[PDB]
């Protein structure tokens, strides 16, 4: 249901430091590519079981940050933290936010 640019601050330290990927959101699923070719298909996550919630407050302010996370199902992101996304002004994020929960993810 929507496209574009979504970084990703908390990734595996053997490959972590915040990276942009582009993203795509439908009903079905969340698909991760490197770039808008759309080509690599690296990773997914599934829309169901999943909660979407606000950044800690006194959290780093730098970027506008959200974060995906689950609790009660074995759809989580790889284990090393929440999947924390974030952007460079508030506007992307709340698109980010109300496109997943248009999708099915639960609010927090």
């Amino acid at each position: 249901i929507r496209k574009g640019w979504l970084t990703i601050n908390n990734i595996g330290i053997m490959k972590g430091g915040s990276k942009e990927y582009w993203f795509v959101l439908t009903a079905e699923n969340l698909s991760w590519y490197k770039d808008d070719e759309e080509k690599e298909k690296k990773y997914m996550l599934s829309v169901d079981n999943l909660k979407l919630r606000d950044v800690e407050k006194g959290f780093m302010s730098s970027k506008h940050i959200f974060a995906l996370f689950n609790t009660e199902q074995r759809n989580v992101y790889k284990d090393y933290r929440q999947l924390e996304l974030a952007c460079e002004t508030q506007e992307e994020v709340d698109s980010w936010k109300a496109s997943f929960l248009r999708a099915g993810v639960y609010p927090e």
